[PDB]
């Protein structure tokens, strides 16, 4: 990961009256400890975290998920806290919509020195013992608001030939993904996913191999919140309910040694989040069909996407 641009620092601010997030450290196993150790004692090595001392009270969680384990931090409270900085009907028509998270990019960019300590984490010790290991970034944190946000023209810029050059395309970008949306013939959108790629990549900016969509096979919006609902439907599926109903649908309830409800709930949450930007550009609130403390205590083991929605039970 290269070296930032002293530059590029833009000032932010939180919302005025507003302190920075507490919300404590839960405990994680062993494995998780030696993987975020792992993980962070690299990114410190190069310039991404430091260390902290004793006088910043800030904290803001942290988790590991999976081959190789990658850190998630729950920026929610301080997503809240941070001051504010169009959707195509089209997307959702289209034969393929390949989705590229894009934020390695943000490894690469200053955070105002200022704002630093308000995204102060702890890596647990063991059954939070102990004080764990405390660390905060120097550079854009992925799951913060104001990542993408700051990003944007340098993104803009990076984008510019490749749009240029492909009028036929649609590249929507919400959070810290891009939508890439064609009606080209699936190996034909593939190519220009893998220009897009490489492109990114001649700029510095590593992708994961994207997820694909077809949304012009999938089943009144008041642009001015959505919420989702999952319900139980007896002992074998599931179904849910979009309204502000926009859309229904149903998934399957299983049972068996590798599943559970917790974890088909949260593949349940990212697939109607990630229709739901697709098809309006909004990410739902969630209506969830289980107990908070169940809820709580394992949905962190299975969630995979970067960012992290709002939901009551
Ligand atoms: O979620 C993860 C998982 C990783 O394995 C790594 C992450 C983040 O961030 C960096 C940043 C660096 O600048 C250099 C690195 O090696 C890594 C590894
Ligand atoms: O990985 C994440 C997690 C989030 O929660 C968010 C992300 C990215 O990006 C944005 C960008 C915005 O322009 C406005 C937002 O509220 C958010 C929330
Ligand atoms: O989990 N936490 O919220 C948390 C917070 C602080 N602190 O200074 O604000 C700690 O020192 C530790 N600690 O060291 O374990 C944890
Ligand atoms: O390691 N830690 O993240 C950690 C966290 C907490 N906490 O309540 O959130 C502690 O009280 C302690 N502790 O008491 O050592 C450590
Ligand atoms: O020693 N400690 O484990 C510890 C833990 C927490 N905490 O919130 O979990 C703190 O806030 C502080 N602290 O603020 O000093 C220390």
């Amino acid at each position: 990961h290269g070296p930032i641009s002293p530059i590029e620092t833009v000032p932010v601010k939180l919302k005025p009256g507003m302190d920075g997030p507490k919300v404590k450290q839960w405990p994680l196993t062993e494995e998780k400890i030696k993987a975020l150790v792992e993980i962070c004692t690299e990114m410190e090595k190069e310039g991404k975290i430091s260390k902290i001392g004793p006088e910043n009270p800030y904290n803001t969680p942290v988790f590991a998920i999976k081959t190789k384990w990658r850190k998630l931090v729950d920026f929610r409270e301080l997503n809240k806290r941070t001051q504010d900085f169009p959707h195509p009907a089209g997307l959702k028509k289209k034969k393929s919509v390949t989705v590229l998270d894009v934020g390695d990019a943000y490894f690469s960019v200053p955070l105002d020195e200022d704002f630093r300590k308000y995204t102060a984490f702890t890596i647990p010790s063991i059954n939070n013992e102990t004080p764990g290991i405390r660390y905060q970034y120097n550079v854009l944190p992925q799951g913060w608001k104001g990542s993408p946000a700051i990003f944007q023209s340098s993104m803009t810029k990076i984008l510019e030939p490749f749009k240029k050059q492909n009028p036929d395309i649609v590249i929507y970008q919400y959070m810290d993904d891009l939508y890439v949306g064609s009606d080209l013939e699936i190996g034909q959108h593939r190519t220009k996913i893998s220009e897009l790629r490489q492109h990114l990549l001649r700029w510095g900016l590593t992708t994961p191999d994207g997820y694909e969509l077809h949304p012009d096979k999938w089943t009144g919006y008041d642009p001015s919140d959505l919420i989702a609902e999952i319900q139980k439907q007896g002992q074998g599926q599931w179904t849910y309910q979009i309204y502000q109903n926009l859309k229904t649908g149903k998934y399957a309830r299983m049972r068996g040694a590798h599943t559970n409800d917790v974890k088909q709930l949260t593949e349940a949450v990212q697939k109607i989040t990630t229709e739901s930007i697709v098809i309006w550009g909004k990410t739902p609130k969630f209506k969830l069909p289980i107990q908070k403390e169940t809820w709580e205590t394992w949905w962190t083991e299975y969630w995979q996407a970067t960012w992290i929605p709002e939901w009551e039970f």
